[PDB]
């Protein structure tokens, strides 16, 4: 009531200033546990948000949901209340055979495939990671131990009919997609996500500041499937690793 | 479970072939309570799923959740599950003055301003509904005495920038979009809304039957907006037609 | 079918785990009405059931009835069902002269004035607020504007003596409570109530969240008449914030 | 508007000074009408007050509710506005071989195992009915051709915690109430009910009278099937009985 | 020279409002050891004392002795001279075979098992404990990361001749303490202490705030007693933690 | 290594079989100073054990500490080491207008205002000495031919308000004990220790001989400004009777 879909004022972030945004609420409550003080802030639409604290400092914990249209939101909302720096966080599958199940992924520019970020910038423009937001995260991983990875990823607009894949109901790709797995192999594209292109842009557009980290949690073009626990450890791995490296953005 | 989002079994529908599919999940309950003896199939995260009869039939609602990608993965899996004609009903912004608070817009074409429509076919391709669906729309509406408009909608992949919104923390609209709004107030396209895009699109392109009806829950070019109340007439007038029109086309 | 109090089963509940309590039966109708998924269930003793929805989760409203005795029968009817949380609202007069009439009160621990509850425990034990349940009030109170204060009730058995009041048929109360309100008040009690202590004590004494909070409809030691509303209004507070923090638990 | 509890004003018992107080309002009804002229008056919580009339005098009958302290407003606000003579009738089981599931007993003093009462009088005094008011019943019984039983009755507060019974979320039982069921029988004791100790007690340590009188729908002492032909019998029979001694008794 | 027991004055606190109580003279030290310019300021009978610094305002610490009736001695002089919050911190072991000897409790009240906290409010009355101190508390243990737990506290007024320790020249306790452990532990009863209950029942009824917060020892519970490098993190760990909370509570 | 909180063995002990404890440790040296070659033994907490010799026969002093739960601690273990006899020697309050500042206190039984005895005897057992143990002390009090005064006393588990002390911090003292004193006073009670009641019952209950005597440092009910000079002879004497009052013990 301030800004619309999260429903809440500028009194609800207690001067706050950033805000760790993954994209489902079963991480906001995972995510703000991981400090002190949680209390959740509320939850309007898909829109799922907390509120904790840190070093004796404000931190918000909200989602995002499937697309960048979706993410677009959030974000602004947010941004218009306080928040200057989106650190975003969560899991994947990556597309090197160099890259094990175990290591992190630490996106520094994305591929525009989305359509949304369009919105803020040109094409020209870049879905650039800001620097600051980039060496904290590298640095929280740095120091756990997880195998760090740095590079770029591919922010397409769709899961199954989008992400190049041929296993639905019909079995096709649009004409300019089919067969875009494979080139984006060849250019050192490390993952698959679905918001980054939107985000990296619509904050590098904006004059704000955001990172990402995100955790392989399998590798489609090797043969060992991946497991239970290693997934969910791992993906803690990843809550961790921000969590940790926030505190240095504050 | 034969599904990877909804989670409903194939025979969960009994029968349904059906489905009017809001975006906030919310309203699906306010939905399947006018139609006969309903019932929760379940509802996973923003994916809510309610079933309810009507005139006999085994009538099904669902909801699409907030951006085009969200929407592909719903409509596909419904149409996977058995699904071969969909109904969205919803609330938006009318763009031309002569339009009013409280009225119902149909859509027989979208304006594509997304980008996951296009991994179901190419810009020249047109966002067309569907005459069965706009028949019924039409004349059920006609039918429950509403200022009924019909015409072109334009479906913003963002709710701030692709709408041309400057009430915002920049303030500032990509040269492309800036003007956008006032040029399309001419072209007589009526309204703003963001899933009409992804869903016209793809339906028309595989054969499955679509169309949408929705809501003025404010004139922007105005400025003395309606009232809470007037949020509920869309929640009867606009809600009711589209159940009038599902019954028709039954 | 599954009780004999309450006429519920195991299917009424929709799966639950959590569920409200206010004494009188005519206040079931409305805590639920504020609630997405509003049904009535039954209409048995005193204990008139009902359920809801909050969050896509389901959440049991139901009555107990004056007294401690019946609230035995409650709880337990409740709980067998699937229920490990309860939350307390009620009706309540403030014996500190600075609490006023709609101030919403929360409790840490009540004053064992009961004898229901000595079925459970020895008086040594403590009649305490579980934690989890008095973080959660306390936060909703505060995050919504509510005037609170959080600290000892005194749960007496009757209304009239175990409550000092002598607008009555003799005018006399037997040695044991004589002047004890008086002693209350410097020992800093908070208000006069008479459910929580049985409540209190028993869940706790068998593993079982419990928490509580009212409101002020009546102060003694001061002057002013009891207004119109705040006497169904100064419960609203209450009412809505036992709901406020009725979803942080869910 | 009088008394704030029941609603009843002065003016709405017109003279009467007896009162039969059931358990529910289900039994208020079925004995109002035998008398004459029943008008009913309100019904809030667990009160629903008639008013009925025996022989050119007026007459109240109020339902109170479960537990001592339920009764402890039913009375007392009763008393408040002109009754003086209390009479309670209800159903129960027994636990004396010699006693058949159709009888009658009548209670001239209750084993106090309560807490209600501990706000009118110390555990020195005793839980005794009124001379006038037991032998009015004692007659009433003997007239309509009835099996009399007069003796003391065990007043718990609770059920299972205090009775000897075990199966439910098993609520611990007072190290106190070990042995208790066969030690109550080896001191004479006839039945055990719930409210008689907390009735008896306010009365006579304050000047009213009050009476006991209940049949036997069960007697767990033996195995033997209990007939629902009995049931509907044994209570119809139970309520002439205190309805014709009230006659006396006006 | 100001405190007939204490020894300190007025003037030797500098304004401070709020000290940590732990039982031995030595913690103290270990505490106190821990705020900025540590100084003694008196040693008489087993109540020595310090005065510290944190965050930029000043603090006390004091040793209380043996039960709880020393430490009414100490409570009271200290508030008397301006003490308005105070800070518990000591050992003890577990009656639950699931609580482990790193783990640390806060305790929301006491089962009164003292005598000496009699001499303040009725039997009735709960060990609660005041809200935010108990709050400060799991704050702390959690701005640390430790096995934390919460709840009720057992405190008797005896060692050997009473907490369950059939070894002692008698080798057993009254008609009261004779196989309480297996009951207070199915009640849900963390530890075994002696000076909690009295401190918090003093305490709540007075109109100070006490927070009371141990650390296990010895897994008493199990067939355990650890060694010395153990029974020194301990510490460590409950020093920081009243410590880091006392910051909080100032 | 033989028992923890004191701190000795028993080749430690030269065989005494009997043992003078006066509370404080800082009093220990000048006792010990009286008897015969006075070795020093230990100091752990408080409990400052100190050898002595009297006509060839081993005696040793302990001073126990505040509160009963201390003096149990210290009595529980002296009597494993051997001890079979207890003299405690001691200050106190007198609360007739007739003893004066100095006068010499000896104890036949005490009141039971403590709470650990409770764990050695029933209440109803008296809190009592050993005979020869009794006219021991008042012979010798004799002797010297110091003023004594043989009668009863009152064993408080706290010092402010188990005395009725009303000047403290809340001014308030509860109703168990609001006007404690004169009931006490007018019974026919000398004086006010806080250890005499854990000594005696736990003595009297096991086969070990105790006693107890006390010098007035301060009557209560009295004013007559102390003459300065007289305050420390007055505990000399009371000393000086149990050092030879032990003498006919051995």
């Amino acid at each position: 009531s301030d800004v619309f879909h999260l429903g809440l004022t500028k009194n609800d972030l207690q001067g706050a200033q950033l805000a760790i945004v993954p994209g489902d609420p079963e991480r906001v409550e995972k995510i703000a546990a991981l400090m002190d003080k949680p209390v959740k802030l509320a939850s309007h639409r898909e829109f799922t948000s907390w509120r904790a604290e840190l070093d004796g400092k404000a931190v918000i914990v909200c989602s995002t949901g499937i697309g960048g249209p979706s993410t677009s939101i959030a974000v602004e909302e947010l941004a218009q209340l306080g928040i200057r720096t989106f650190l975003r966080i969560g899991t994947t599958g990556a597309i090197q055979p160099h890259i094990n199940v175990g290591d992190v992924l630490v996106t520094t520019a994305s591929v525009r495939l989305d359509g949304a970020s369009l919105h803020f910038a040109p094409m020209e423009f870049p879905a650039v990671a800001d620097f600051a937001c980039t060496t904290a995260l590298v640095e929280a991983a740095k120091s756990i131990g997880a195998t760090t990875h740095v590079g770029v990823t591919a922010s397409s607009d769709t899961f199954y009919p989008g992400q190049e894949r041929y296993d639905t109901y019909s079995g096709r790709v649009v004409r300019r997609f089919k067969g875009s797995m494979e080139e984006w192999q060849a250019m050192g594209v490390m993952n698959y996500e679905m918001e980054s292109a939107t985000l990296l842009t619509m904050c590098a557009s904006q004059g704000l500041r955001a990172g990402m980290v995100a955790g392989v949690i399998v590798n489609r073009t090797q043969q060992e499937i991946p497991n239970a626990e290693t997934m969910k450890q791992t993906e803690s791995h990843a809550v961790k690793i921000v969590v940790e490296a926030a505190r240095r953005l504050l």
